[PDB]
């Protein structure tokens, strides 16, 4: 530990906010919907089938419910999982909003910038949180009583969202590094509508400096050489994935509405 007291303060506050707002066992994700018991269109079908997962639900009693999805057959069967995705996204978004609200640097910003920043980074922070429950040996997001398994190989790693999760997992990051990644991405001075550009940008530079310093003080191994720079590269990829997934959500929403009120707020949809 070769960190200043201000740096150690910074990490402690981020770890504290994370502890208070990340429900790592997904105990409070309840009441969710489940799948039941024209070139815009080949595109939306292209958009959807890029992520095919089976779904598993462990009962508090030992029973297991298990869902294998339909093959693509040219109709509305690719839409059966969207309400559940939306309920999960919404649940994750709430934890992310609570995370920002606990952070002092975030609270001190004007409220119009708090909103602009949350709109910009919510998806990225959710992806970063999801990577900590991702099991790269089994292709599985383990969310408590609830598992999302990738369905059958290396063609799968061609999907950028999936390549990002495998690569980020291989770096074997600490809890401290994940939360500093959340901070850096949350405090991004160039999101649409940010007014305090210079303030946000100085905050960002401090969170990045803390992370570089944390790595230099606690990871001397030749396996973590350039680790800080690999992390910054992943954050750049993640912002690109973020933009690609936003256009792809809006295309689907344009022809089959599914977004919850909170998703509409975050993605700028007004209800008219
Ligand atoms: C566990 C989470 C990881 C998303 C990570 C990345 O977004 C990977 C994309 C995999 C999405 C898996 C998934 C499919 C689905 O139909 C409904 C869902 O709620 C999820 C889902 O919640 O995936």
């Amino acid at each position: 530990q070769g960190l200043t007291e201000e740096q150690r303060m910074m990490i402690r506050e981020l770890m504290d906010a994370q502890m208070k707002t990340f429900d790592t066992t997904f105990s409070h994700f309840k009441n969710f919907r489940l799948p039941g018991v024209a070139a815009k269109w080949s595109q939306v079908r292209k958009d959807l089938c890029s992520l095919k997962v089976s779904l598993q639900l462990r009962g508090e009693d030992g029973s297991v419910w298990n869902y294998k999805p339909p093959a693509d057959s040219g109709g509305k069967e690719i839409f059966s999982l969207l309400p559940h995705m939306a309920d999960m996204s919404t649940y994750m978004f709430k934890g992310i909003i609570s995370f920002a609200k606990v952070i002092s640097y975030f609270r001190d910003l004007p409220i119009e910038d708090q909103i602009s920043l949350l709109k910009g980074a919510a998806f990225e922070l959710c992806q970063l949180r999801f990577n900590t429950v991702f099991n790269a040996e089994t292709g599985t997001w383990e969310c408590g009583r609830l598992s999302y398994c990738l369905e059958d190989f290396q063609q799968l790693l061609l999907e950028p969202m999936l390549k990002f999760h495998y690569m980020l997992k291989k770096l074997q990051l600490h809890e401290e590094e994940y939360v500093l990644m959340q901070a850096i991405s949350l405090f991004s001075p160039d999101r649409p509508g940010v007014l305090q550009h210079r303030v946000v940008d100085q905050l960002q530079e401090q969170f990045a400096i803390t992370l570089k310093s944390y790595i230099e003080c606690n990871r001397p191994q030749p396996a973590h050489r350039f680790l800080f720079l690999k992390i910054m590269a992943m954050l750049t990829e993640l912002r690109s994935i973020n933009a690609q997934h936003t256009q792809r959500l809006l295309r689907i929403q344009d022809i089959h509405p599914f977004a919850t009120p909170l998703m509409q707020e975050l993605f700028g949809i007004t209800g008219s």
